[PDB]
């Protein structure tokens, strides 16, 4: 039903981040496997993207995968900054990275029994290389990494300096307060194409996926959203040939022929994917 289903809304404390995180949350069972959903670039303060935008509760109840979705981070990257994450409307710490390793998977098992290891990770546009890079430093918490539309190079040439004006763009952040300037080591730790060994080894289970740039009948069709996805496409193509010449074998590669920077194409994939979750990471 949309109206109807068990969604939480929870207060998760984060002792790295000073305050409570909100976290959209519906349960698989006791013991039921975690999909993390990684909102977007832009994401709000009250509801992650994917709640707003998709009926993933939905498609997920009784799938015996619980679902959780952290909210706010807005250019986040969900990760651990290096500072504090100043913009437009203000300071806020940033410590993503610990929160989604520690403070939210000891709650999620303290308070609602999700095993807290052999998760899924999924995200979108800046969250798609976070779901990567969870993997890649901690592989027995996230088994599984998907990334719909992310740019999957962001160390190398102008990638440090696009993520930051989409950071600028959204909040009015700073990538420097982040990972520092483009000469830090941070920006290789958090590249998911510099990771592909630690990905290969962990025989991470990839989900990637890319459009085109050209929408079709299912929408997204503005110039925005076509010019981006077109952008990011070539890193995706790149990080499939890297993975495949240095070993990779537990990926699915999606690039059609067609899809925008939207969550038409995005919704899409989470509810394609599924099935492979479920085998993946031991639903039933």
């Amino acid at each position: 039903s949309r109206p109807g289903l068990p969604v939480e809304y929870l207060q998760v404390p984060s002792p790295s981040m000073g305050r409570d995180i909100k976290v959209q949350f519906q349960s698989g069972g006791n013991n039921s496997p975690a999909v993390y959903l990684l909102d977007g670039l832009r994401a709000q303060d009250d509801y992650n993207g994917w709640d707003i935008n998709t009926p993933a509760f939905e498609w997920y109840y009784q799938s015996g995968l619980s679902i959780v979705m952290p909210v706010g981070g807005q250019s986040s990257f969900y990760s651990d900054w290096y500072s504090p994450a100043c913009g437009k409307a203000g300071c806020q710490t940033y410590k993503w990275e610990t929160f989604l390793t520690s403070e939210l998977p000891q709650w999620l098992s303290a308070n609602r029994a999700v095993k807290p290891t052999g998760s899924a990770a999924i995200g979108l546009s800046m969250a798609g290389s976070s779901a990567m890079i969870l993997a890649a430093y901690h592989p027995q918490q996230f088994i599984y990494a998907g990334s719909l539309s992310a740019l999957l190079d962001p160390s190398q040439g102008m990638g440090p300096s696009l993520i930051g004006l989409a950071m600028g763009d959204a909040g009015g952040y700073k990538a420097a307060d982040m990972w520092g300037p483009s000469s830090d080591p941070a920006w290789e730790r958090n590249d998911p194409t510099q990771q592909i060994p630690k990905l290969v080894a962990n025989n991470t289970r990839l989900w990637v996926y890319c459009g085109n740039g050209t929408p079709n009948e299912l929408g997204g069709a503005n110039i925005p959203a076509e010019f981006l996805e077109n952008f990011v496409r070539s890193s995706n193509l790149k990080f499939q040939d890297a993975y495949n010449a240095a070993g990779g074998h537990n990926a699915v590669f999606n690039f059609p022929p067609n899809g925008t920077h939207s969550w038409e194409y995005w919704g899409a994939q989470l509810n394609a994917m599924k099935g492979d979750l479920q085998s993946s990471l031991g639903a039933g």
